[PDB]
């Protein structure tokens, strides 16, 4: 994911104009196979037009010119881009908002199972391994940089995500299906041998516990049907062919011709076509938003990172269950212990948000 | 349903312009059959005009194809045409959030209820099997492909869903009214008897089970809302009157006329009408996506496939409440048992996405 | 309300457009009161200009007719008409989305409370009965096929609903307000007298029992809320303004003007002005959704049948709650008490839809 | 707030244009210190023009005429009115979803406390002034009318919502903050006092009480949030700007000049601009939306009446927690004790409504 | 933040056009660095083409001014413009509703916890402290009013809010990730500890505890989301550069050409664009709304004061867990102790207001 967020905290003049000057992640990185085929198809008219096509066939020329030039019209392809790009981005933020984060179940698997030993240990390091299996089961089949990292289900075995006893019996279910849904009923099986223990000592803390896992499968289940269902493909290829036949009376239409027949639109001859190259760019920067976020889970600059979150929630996990169970700060008393209004000091570089405290919008009637 | 996403999963040079060249699902597909009217409709008066109207009546065809042309505006159609198809197609994932999956309740019910022998198996199969004959007799009343498989209650006896015993008692209920919701009351019913035989051991499993089909029955009434109440005649109605006004002010005033005349917009004899096709394609390919999307529970291409569902979670479930119960992979010690930060390894393929974690955004000052 | 999802289930040629010829819920049922006075009043200038006015109060006519032509302008109004009807529609389906569904409270109070015999069945009974005149009592101020239904609150005891000792305890509150929060209370007070008896077991069930209740309550008061509380009058009075203003400039300015004069833009003499009925059925058919819309409980075609709801949740309840309290199938082995995999058949008519499970986006690489 | 509900109930010919004739909450009482003001500066230069510059100083005005009429442009201006005024009516309805009412409440607190005698009866009362005080306490610091019958602490006093004893507790906590959180607090405490005390016989009931005011609080914090952030003054700023530059425009660009020169535009001399007024009222009453809408809790005529619900909510609560605990009307037999299907009747006035029951969309294949 | 919601309360004359004098917040203040530099850029060019420029090379001038406008059009911009300010504004608002707040915890830690000494105080104001130490841990990444307030984790120990004993253990975790989801742990087993010490009698307290916790854990975790994953540099460049391209005409384009020549649109030499001027302001302002909330935690005037927060969230709680446990007011028989309708006064400044109680919109039928 591209970071920006530090160069735009403060409204100034030199904030968004700077962002212009960017490779990674910038328009210039996209367009640039597209706008070498674009300046090559123009200009291969401008070399046939004027120097091998006749004074006979030059007047014809001239009528398709002046004829594609009242069809490119910016109402029709600015509102499909635009209705398009807009449902794009819900659906990206929606797609991460639906990430399975494993930090409020290792709260409670921490705290409610009761041992600080063997048999005690074992007991929540599996129970919180369970959870990031499954997570791990469904970021393998719609990401492509998981996919390229773990090929097979024997390459899970020599990471320590999975164990030679969990194959065995994962391989052995007889289903065509996907099989990202078994670790789920491991853990409910294995929470409820570990009730009938003596661990947990109360059904309302498995309660709580089942809780926490039938939310964690909504959000695994929302991503998978996410990826099986996609926007329509006649919704997908509209707004292609509305931006290509824009883009292709531009070629011939937005041409210079010959000056010596005073026509009422073009005067000068002029080589570059400035404002037909910043149309070009600005039309279709609009289009790659799409191109980019139409699949989230990818290897692009403006995708997400599924590979370091499945390194992040292992580790955290794993210490929270394990090497800080029945570990706490020393409890001593607070430094305001006798004091009714606390009263934190500001620093020098900070003095200026010393505000006072909103008191309501009438207060000052 | 079409799945396009691992062919677009990153933004490079042929990656939306290579869709425009698929059949199925594709806008070649859907407006083959309205094509050949508009070209039949398009040249039948290029043939008449040329061939058949005389002097006299060829020059009231003109003051026709020059008063029909600024009655051509593609502002208010591109206004209907994108506030229609946004309601249309956040109507049509709505209509998919609400399918019931019976994967949160399969998980409680191989757990609480206690028992792995005749008596204790029937009972889970029973309680499983509810919930799935709920979700078949409401997805039979809204979708099509679903009612051509089962065209008769008998014929879900013959399926296995039902039994010759609960089909007596269905018949024999002297209602009305649609009958989706029985099952609902028998899984309470057979929950409230296995409660009181020993089998579940506590009122908080029982009510977090119960918890769990009060939502099962909200997700299965809001699909029947769906299809009971659809979007007004009156919205659906205007829209394709609009484009149909659209599109039959082209057949006459986009005719190329004869330019023996002068007249200051025609001054060429081209035989296709290129961009009036471009126009026609773009401009029906919006309204087909409503088109398509207006009952997602069809046997169209981009439709849902409510068949392969209703095997997948017969079996998964039958799989889970059944051969699943006490059954879980042998405990060992994990490869991190005496490791601080594991290290999983990276594969070759996969080596620029070792990232560093992300420390906040004012870390860097 | 009227249903025509059966009709468009596919995408086929004759599909949107077969949907111009119905009567019942289209524009042609709504604009009819209209479209006699616009026409009257557009033929009745022709018919003065030209056979009234002299030649001295000609030329100040055309003059008038070419000035109001620069004023007709179809931006605003579509900007209007479709930043309107969105917040309409959206209004309206939350007004169906909080329509009480005694189904989720039947289902609870059918096991929960134990009795199969009087003083166990008259419980049951008014339990339920209390949640039914909690809807009933909120359906009649704020729909009007209800309130002609039910006039006085003495209609109510002869049909049921209520009785008579409860009649004369609703006339004995001297409050001003509504009384539609009554009957939530007698349910709270009869529930927690039912578990001081024996009848419910467990504060657990008593409190999810509660919980229930306390939703419907919120259902409730949102349509009250929905009733009171309308879309501004001055909003409502822009459009039609914006409207009105538009469709009075095409009375003087569209007509056909003398073409003696060689005029820029008038050189026919067609009586009809097709174009400009066609842009007046296009720009009225869309304010009528929001006029139609804008009150979802009437009278109307597209509007809500709050009286046949009112009857099955009656039915449907008192059934549930009564005859199906202790009455299930009898428990008997499935089709597949051996099997793996079931594998349920496929008839002749529907066995194109036989398709493979999805296994994820990057299966195939 | 105005309520027209019952008047737009059909779609009928005299239904919205009847809503024009309407005084009070129309565009004509909010328009009418604006109209004159734009009338007095458009006819302060229609009397300078025409009787005060000479010959040489009227060329130069009709250059100015001609130059200020292709800046008056009606797309961004309603882009821009139409992207705001949404904004601000999504936040007024959510600003009315989360007014405070204690329906939820009042039917807990009247069944899970026991007791009906002194001690019990004044437990109850005071726990249902708590929530009382404490949505008082906030709805006096965003509105305007209720300050204005509240103007200082002591009043509450004499209103009988506060109490002397609360008065000299609430003064004595030493906090410059705002004190809308203390009520929250003596509620929670005053539960658990009475829960330790034989009242409340059960934890999981005093959970559920609490459970209902940790929502009121999020309730009334959020009421806070929205009247002490604002939308941007950024923002509110740039359409004023926006709108009176194109209202600037129109007092000179919009006059009519003399005919005498024959100019391509100008060619009547009309006293009255009507499409100037009529183009005024409507792009001026699409502001005043946003202007009456942007702080709903003030003192206009389509502004919430925050001074009837907190009589409606004190004597609803009282009546309900104090005299109706142990009081329900007797328990007799229905109707319908023995049928299986009642049939309510249906009066003369309405019997077009009765419907046959909807039997799924693909019954009729 | 800028608050400015008493000053249009009610919709008046002098109620939006009086917030155009505003120095504090508004466009006067954020465009002041660009506006110069525009200024300069088109004063520098006039000053070139009259006194440097010779006739031969004031021709071919000319012909760029002519032909520089037909490229300015006010559709792509106001639509880009419009589509990307909406969702600025959405996740803007998104991001203030996952502020942590802990008035719902400290309600439940005042009352579930028991003690009124030493180590039962100790315990409540730690069990306190964590809850506020989460959240200072996570507005100390993501905003810089805050990071310049605690450069180090050194200088939280000596404001109170840390303790030597708990930094040596934050020190001691060996983790490269941030740590801001260790004190959510330390709460959860010091809440379990004190639960196996007498302290919290059930376990439904301690469960209802847990779930407020694991709901200010999502809210922590969704503002470090928002904060590393930003709206996309493709999509922030397209506006950016669409923007300065439209503005890069209007200096080349917009001159006042020589009269000289009697050009078609070029008649008069006023020497201020004022209406450049104003398109400027207005199209620049639209942009600044998007540059100014694109990072709501920054140092700008529309930003939100997340330092004085931090202060009200520890007086308040540190106040309500230690000194107002068990101290509530007398407790005395109210105003309206023997009164079926209280009737409250009105004053004599707010008597309009006594409105009577809405009894349903059909009520008048
Ligand atoms: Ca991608
Ligand atoms: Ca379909
Ligand atoms: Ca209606
Ligand atoms: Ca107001
Ligand atoms: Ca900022
Ligand atoms: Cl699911
Ligand atoms: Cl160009
Ligand atoms: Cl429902
Ligand atoms: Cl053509
Ligand atoms: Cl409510
Ligand atoms: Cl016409
Ligand atoms: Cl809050
Ligand atoms: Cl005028
Ligand atoms: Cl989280
Ligand atoms: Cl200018």
């Amino acid at each position: 994911t591209i970071t920006y967020t530090n160069k735009v905290a403060n409204a100034r003049l030199g904030s968004f104009s700077s962002l212009l000057l960017c490779w990674r992640g910038s328009i210039y990185k996209l367009l640039y196979g597209e706008f070498l085929v674009f300046i090559f198809l123009y200009y291969s008219i401008r070399g046939l037009y004027r120097m091998v096509l006749s004074s006979d066939q030059q007047l014809l020329f001239e009528k398709l010119a002046l004829y594609c030039d009242s069809y490119i019209q910016l109402i029709p392809i600015s509102f499909v881009l635009g209705f398009y790009v807009t449902l794009v981005v819900s659906r990206w933020w929606s797609q991460y908002e639906n990430l399975p984060w494993p930090d409020r179940l290792m709260i409670q698997v921490s705290s409610f199972v009761e041992g600080k030993d063997e048999e005690g240990r074992l007991l929540r390091r599996t129970l919180i391994r369970y959870a990031i299996l499954g997570q791990v089961l469904i970021l393998r089949s719609i990401s492509t940089s998981v996919y390229k990292r773990f090929p097979t289900l024997h390459h899970l075995v020599l990471a320590g995500f999975m164990t030679h006893g969990e194959h065995k019996q994962l391989q052995k279910l007889g289903l065509p299906h996907n099989t990202f849904w078994v670790p789920w009923v491991w853990f409910a099986n294995l929470s409820m041998k570990a009730y009938l223990g003596g661990r947990i000592r109360d059904t309302v803390l498995l309660q709580s516990l089942m809780n926490e896992v039938c939310t964690l499968r909504t959000q695994c289940g929302q991503l998978y049907a996410y990826d099986w269902i996609s926007i329509p493909l006649v919704y997908t290829q509209v707004v292609t062919v509305a931006v290509y036949s824009f883009f292709l009376a531009c070629l011939i239409g937005r041409q210079f011709l010959n000056p010596n027949k005073d026509y009422p639109g073009h005067e000068m001859d002029l080589v570059v076509p400035v404002f037909t190259i910043l149309q070009f760019l600005f039309y279709m920067g609009w289009l790659k938003v799409a191109e980019q976020l139409i699949n989230p889970f990818g290897e692009d600059d403006d995708d997400f990172e599924t590979n370091w979150i499945i390194d992040r929630n292992l580790q955290v996990s794993l210490l929270s269950v394990d090497g800080m169970h029945q570990n706490l700060p020393p409890m001593e008393r607070d430094m305001y212990w006798n004091e009714a209004a606390p009263q934190p000091p500001y620093t020098a570089a900070s003095a200026r948000s010393r505000r006072h405290s909103f008191m309501g919008s009438t207060f000052n009637i």
